């Protein structure tokens, strides 16, 4: 048995594992990581925890009746252990049956999910590689993060904007005077990366504090970001930020302070927005006093902030929770409109940034080459012969349940109309839709429309519990791979070396799909005749050839593997100022919009005629909001990202002990809201609305503003009885309470943070938690 140390990486960072007698016993952070995540211990534990999936399993009802199975019992845990050969034959037969019977429109292969980093063991791309060989599939478009903002931004500034490099951190330290974190908690959200994180925001935040820059945080919760800077903290009722921005803009116009020259030379449509702002069109001037009535933030505070932003070099760093809500397109559109009025876009340290809280945006980029990985093969094919009838080949990701309930119905998306395909099978790997998707009770019923649901994972998540066929995948730690360090920085390339042998009967997703492709008669097409190290070397060699041409020297493959990492030099990346070339010469460097300027009024959007996405930023009432006219429930749930999980990842580990309250997901509640209900710190409470009911454990704190409770997304749904409509969730999955609706007809994004509910002390029968131990038959 092996004894020694091995370096690898993950969504949480680079680390060194200690291995004793073939078992990983500790993960120690990379010595060069400026701010390791405390979650690393849970990553190690996830390899061995009680919910690790040991063997391939098939749901008993599905095994016995196939398409005639009772589908209401999915999730009850009645599984049968089968051999790998039996499972692979069945998965291949089902994929082929569905493709032959229903066509490519019958298979949903969007499989949204965060999976694990790695250029070879990319489970969702490998899934689509196999489904391409099987005949095709329906895919998903966009994501759950910036579903609204990524669609409105191309109409406003010309590009996606949310996933683009930001003005460098060092430029902010030397030039910014006022830093605003609007709906962003960078200390919490910068712990992880899509590719391996370099944790570059932490040194950046520390430099701002050492310089004494004024920091303002606009968030309903007193976060660690507020505490680290001792920031001025503004707490709006959730979903009212657009009203606040309009009050600020109105103030700038009324006091004649705004930058008329910036507006005249770099924007289009401000003259069509002015009448709305002044209330000529609806008899309602959008003053600071009007904004106070909706948001609860004092009118004078709104005015003083507006004046301060106009007189100092200000950076508006906005997060994405405020666009993960009804009419979410308006939030960043109005932010850019306000930023345009301030006139600092393109100046060092001024303007706005939509990725300072995510994956190190702002960390100086290196001059290194880009690393490529395995593909789905789609770009060198001739896929399905598709056409309306049979439905669209792609749907916005959050419309997956609408699709299942309404096959053949039309839907709007960014100016086009399409039809939902009639899906009969879904194959999900590296994702947890039974935690990440909204309105769990609606979804549970809608899933009965699928004949077959196949899942690969290494943990017994609610999604794996609901599958017809469950196959145990390996973790990154049981295989080899290669990946970039730094989504924006491109700090280097890491060898993700194998640490331990595969546990139990787990297999890589690559091996699983290669075996399914073999049963479809397409084995060589899937593998390309390469094995694990052959694939990895080919990606490295391609990057090295690209680096060579650019003047960046890289070692030969075996020398790189022996060192375990290669780092690239920073040349001019530390001086990057976003929008500087546009500001310098807008005629020579125009934006990719119809006019070449920032579009405050969009003629393109006006022509779509969508009632829920007007042609300029507009305040509209959402489905439900805190203190809204005729609102039924009294508390808004800040259903935001977890501090000590990456979504659902790591819920079934030792880390849960540190935050669970009587075994349930924690619920933060203000003292006054707790006192009114006779709730004490530590009590188990039932949180409910018209869509569902869940149990959580309360922590009383004035960190949340009055009227708001915090229940993070990611809790593992643990239904009392799967056959009972609206059954109580015993653990605390906040998506049992959210609504499943589109942000608007423009983007069709999810509204995961548009949620109101009531809370009462739970006095019902004692409940037993069953989500953190494997199903009995799977032991
Ligand atoms: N109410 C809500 N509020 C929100 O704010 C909210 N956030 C969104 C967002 S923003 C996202 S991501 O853009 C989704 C994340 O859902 P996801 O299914 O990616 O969550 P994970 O808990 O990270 O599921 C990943 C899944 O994958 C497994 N896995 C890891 N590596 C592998 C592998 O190599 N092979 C396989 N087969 N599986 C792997 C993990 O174990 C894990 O189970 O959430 C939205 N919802 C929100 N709602
Ligand atoms: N530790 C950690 N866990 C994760 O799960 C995680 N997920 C990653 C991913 S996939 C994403 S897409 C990003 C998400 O990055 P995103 O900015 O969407 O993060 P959230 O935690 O949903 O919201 C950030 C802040 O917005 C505040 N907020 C909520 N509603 C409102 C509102 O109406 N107005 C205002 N002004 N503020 C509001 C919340 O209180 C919270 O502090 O984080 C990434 N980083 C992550 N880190
Ligand atoms: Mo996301
Ligand atoms: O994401």
């Amino acid at each position: 048995l092996a004894n020694g140390t091995v370096m690898s990486g993950s969504h949480w960072g680079v680390f060194t594992a200690t291995v004793e007698n073939g078992r990983a016993t500790a993960f120690t952070p990379w010595e060069k990581d400026p701010h390791p995540s405390p979650m690393l211990a849970g990553v190690l534990d996830s390899i061995y925890s009680p919910t690790r999936i040991k063997y391939p399993m098939v749901r008993r009802e599905f095994l016995e009746k196939g398409v005639n199975a009772d589908r209401s019992t999915r999730g009850n845990g009645d599984f049968v252990r089968v051999s790998w050969d039996q499972a692979l034959d069945l998965v291949a037969a089902e994929v082929k049956r569905v493709e032959e019977t229903y066509g490519p429109e019958g298979v949903f292969g969007g499989s949204y999910g965060w999976k694990s980093p790695g250029r070879l063991h990319n489970c969702t791309t490998l899934l689509r590689r196999m489904l391409t060989l099987a005949g095709g599939y329906v895919n998903g478009a966009g994501d759950y993060s910036t579903g609204a903002a990524q669609v409105i931004m191309p109409h406003v500034v010309g590009t996606l904007e949310v996933y683009e490099q930001q003005t460098a951190w060092p430029v902010l330290a030397e030039n910014t005077e006022v830093m605003v974190f609007w709906a962003a908690d960078p200390i919490k959200t910068s712990q992880i990366g899509w590719v391996i994180p370099e944790h570059g925001a932490y040194p950046g935040l520390e430099a701002l504090k050492a310089k004494g820059t004024k920091v303002i945080v606009i968030d309903p919760v007193r976060t660690k970001t507020v505490e680290f800077f001792g920031a001025e903290h503004i707490t709006p009722k959730p979903q009212t930020d657009v009203a606040i921005m309009l009050g600020m803009a109105h103030t700038l116009v009324a006091e004649d302070l705004y930058d008329k020259d910036f507006i005249a030379n770099y924007t289009s449509g401000f003259d069509k927005f002015l009448p709305y702002l002044d209330g000529e069109t609806d008899s309602t001037p959008k003053t600071a006093e009007w904004a106070e009535g909706i948001s609860g933030v004092p009118a004078e505070t709104i005015k003083e902030l507006a004046r301060l932003f106009e007189s100092k070099r200000t950076m508006l760093a906005a997060g994405w929770s405020m666009q993960r809500m009804h009419h979410g397109e308006q939030a960043h559109w109005m932010l850019v409109t306000l930023a345009s009025m301030l006139g600092q876009i393109g100046l060092p340290g001024g303007g706005f940034g939509l990725s300072y809280h995510y994956s190190g945006g702002g960390t100086p980029s290196t001059s290194g080459p880009a690393l490529a990985g395995i593909t789905d093969g789609g770009a060198a094919t001739k896929g399905p012969e598709w056409l309306a009838a049979s439905g669209a080949s792609v749907i916005p990701v959050a419309r997956v349940v609408d699709m299942l309930e309404n096959p053949g119905a039309e839907f709007d998306f960014n100016g086009t109309r399409s039809k939902f395909p009639d899906v009969k099978m879904a194959y999900w790997v590296g994702g947890n839709p039974f935690v990440h998707h909204q309105d769990r009770n609606r979804m549970v019923k809608a899933w009965e429309k699928l004949e077959t649901f196949v899942v690969h994972d290494f943990q017994w998540t609610p999604t794996a519990r609901h599958a017809d066929i469950v196959l145990p995948a390996t973790t990154s730690y049981e295989r080899n791979d290669i990946e970039t360090i730094g989504d924006y920085s491109n700090t280097g390339i890491l060898a993700m070396k194998k640490i331990v042998e595969p546990l139990y009967e787990a297999r890589s997703d690559y091996d699983i799909f290669a075996a399914v492709a073999e049963r479809l008669g397409k084995g060589a097409e899937f593998t390309e005749g390469k094995d694990e190290m052959g694939w990895i070397k080919s990606f490295y060699d391609d990057a090295a050839k690209q680096g060579k041409a650019a003047g960046v020297q890289m070692p030969a493959f075996d020398a790189f593997w022996a060192e375990g990492i290669v780092e690239f030099p920073v040349t001019d990346g530390a001086d990057f100022v976003r929008y500087a070339s546009f500001r310098e010469d807008p005629l020579l460097n125009p934006l990719g919009t119809p006019t070449g300027l920032i579009e405050i009024y969009s003629k393109n959007i006006e022509k779509m005629g969508y009632d829920d996405c007007p042609a300029h930023p507009t305040w509209m009432e959402p489905l439900e909001r805190l203190d809204g006219p005729g609102a039924k429930y009294p508390l808004h749930i800040a259903a935001s990202h977890p501090f000590n999980r990456l979504h659902s990842q790591l819920n079934g580990t030792v880390l849960r002990e540190g935050y669970a309250v009587q075994g349930h997901e924690p619920c933060l509640m203000h003292p006054d809201d707790a006192a009114a209900r006779g709730i004490a710190d530590g009590d188990v409470v039932r949180v409910h609305n018209d869509r569902g009911q869940i149990l959580t454990g309360v922590k009383v704190t004035d960190a949340v503003m009055k009227g708001v409770i915090q229940i993070y997304e990611g809790g593992w749904y643990d239904p009392s009885d799967v056959t009972e409509p609206g059954t109580l969730d015993k653990y605390g999955d906040v998506n049992v309470l959210s609504a499943d609706i589109g942000t608007s007809k423009l983007a069709q994004g999810n509204c995961g943070q548009t949620v109101l509910a009531e809370v009462e002390k739970y006095t019902g029968p004692a409940v037993t938690l069953t989500g953190f131990v494997a199903p009995k038959a799977a032991e």
